[PDB]
């Protein structure tokens, strides 16, 4: 077989999960958060995937 | 078998889930959040996929 | 087989579950949110998938 | 078989969902919010799949 | 077999799961966040997958 | 003070909320279900409070 | 201060969450399920509060 | 003070939560289940606060 | 100061919680359960507060 | 001070957490589960307090 990619690709088979991303987010996982009380100024409390770039 | 892409693709067989972003937001997971109580200014209470670029 | 794309394409075979974003949003995904007070200013409470490029 | 796309595509065969977005919000999924006080200036409460690019 | 890639690539056969990502999150996996409260100004509380370059 | 009760009683003073109950159900708190599929025959999918006392 | 009781009381002062049963059930808390499948004849898949005292 | 109790009492001052049960079941906390796939006959797949007493 | 009780009591001053339980359930902590996939049978997955007493 | 019980009592002052249990189950402290596969018939998979007592 022959394959030329530029990016960003996802090439395969036989394949259960396939997640491709440029940005941005992508959730498709199973998450569960329980949580009471939050407070303060100004604090990440539970973050699973982040991207914090400010400017 | 013969490809060439750009990108972004995500090519496959078989496959049980797929998903291609450019941004962006996808949500196809479980996820459960419960919660009590959310104060502060600002605080990121739960996060799960999360991306921040303020300029 | 032959395949060319300029993205973003998703190309599969036998798939149970197929996205393709560019945005954007796309909520597939079983989500339950259970909340009881929201203050603060201005705090981003239950994000389950985000993105915030202000400018 | 052969295929040739610009983008944005989704192809498949024996598939049970799909979604293909440019924009925009797409909504396919079992979708719960059960809330009780929500307060600030501004916060963004419960966000499933959210997008924002004020300018 | 044959292939050339500018990268991120990501090529594979018989492959349970993949993920490519540029920016950004993804979450995929399974998540358990249990917590009971959250103070200070300000604490990341619980990072999975974190990332943060202010500038 | 003085105070004699037979029973159930619930005496208090600057009391944000307050359940009295004998049979019987009360529901009064913040409760979110989101749901996709249930089969069988026959299983409790999801119960929060819960008496089953088949005689 | 003088008290008596037979059962079942719940006496306070300067209290914020009060409950009595006798049952019976009592939900007054946050509670967020999310489910995406269940199966089994029969399985009891998310149970938070539970009696099963079957004759 | 003077306190004659049967029971089940809970007597107090100053006290945040009370819970008094007799049966039964009262849920009074913040709980998170995020579930994907429950099978099986019969599993008791995600309890919390359980009683089997079957006869 | 006196008491005298028959149980089960639960008697205090300046406390923050109390729980007092004949049966039965009782759920007022904080609690996350994620899960992806149950199978067997049958199989006690997640299991917090349990009795099985079948007869 | 004087007391005389039967039992279960649980007697006290300035006394921040109080649990009087007979049966039963009770559930207040901070728990978290994560978890991804679960098989076998039949298999305790993550148990924290538990009683088994089958006749």
């Amino acid at each position: 077989k022959k394959g030329v990619v530029h990016g960003v690709a996802t090439v395969a088979e036989k394949t259960k999960e396939q997640v491709t991303n440029v940005g941005g987010a992508v959730v498709t996982g199973v998450t569960a958060v329980a949580q009471k009380t939050v407070e303060g100024a100004g604090s990440i409390a539970a973050a699973t995937g982040f991207v914090k770039k400010d400017q």
